[PDB]
C-alpha cells in the first residue's frame, strides 16, 4: 500500500502517489511560504503525466516499491497473436513464474526479446506497487 510524508518534504525523483497511480516526481514547486506544493509525476507503469498540488503541510501517499530480479527462461506468444508474449521467469531461488507478459513498452519488450534470441541469460526488473507488477528494466546477467 503506502505511507505518509509531508507534501514539503517530496523532493525531484522521489515516488508519490496521485489519484491512485505510483508515480516518481519529475518537477516540484513550492509557492512564496506555508506554502503550496505543485508536483508533476510520471506514473512507473503507464509513463503518463500527473499533476496535483497541495499544501505544504497535507499528508500525500508514497507508495511502498518491490523490485525483483528474474531471468528469462522462455517467451511464447500470445493464442491472440495482437496481445503481449507471455513470459516464463527463474527466480533466485528455482523457482519458476510463468503469470507476467511482456511490458507494455514496446521498446523495452523488443530488447527483451531481441537479447534472448541472441543467446544472453536475460534478466528483467520486475517492479511491484500499488497493486500492479511489470518489468521495468532489462540487462544480461555475468558470471
Amino acid at each position: 500500500k503506502t505511507y505518509p510524508l509531508a507534501a514539503g518534504a517530496l523532493k525531484k525523483g522521489g515516488y508519490v502517489c496521485i489519484n491512485g497511480r505510483p508515480c516518481k516526481v519529475i518537477d516540484l514547486s513550492v509557492s512564496k511560504t506555508h506554502a503550496k506544493v505543485s508536483i508533476v509525476a510520471t506514473d512507473i507503469f503507464t509513463g503518463n503525466r500527473l499533476e496535483d498540488q497541495a499544501p505544504s503541510t497535507h499528508n500525500v501517499e508514497v507508495p511502498f516499491v518491490k523490485t525483483y530480479t528474474y531471468s528469462v527462461l522462455d517467451i511464447q506468444a500470445n493464442e491472440d497473436p495482437s496481445l503481449p508474449a507471455h513470459l516464463s521467469l527463474m527466480d533466485d531461488e528455482g523457482e519458476s513464474r510463468e503469470d507476467l507478459d511482456m511490458p507494455p513498452d514496446p521498446a523495452l519488450a523488443t530488447q527483451i526479446k531481441e537479447q534472448f534470441d541472441s543467446g544472453k541469460d536475460v534478466l528483467v526488473v520486475v517492479v511491484s506497487a500499488m497493486g500492479t507488477e511489470q518489468v521495468l528494466q532489462t540487462k544480461n546477467a555475468a558470471e
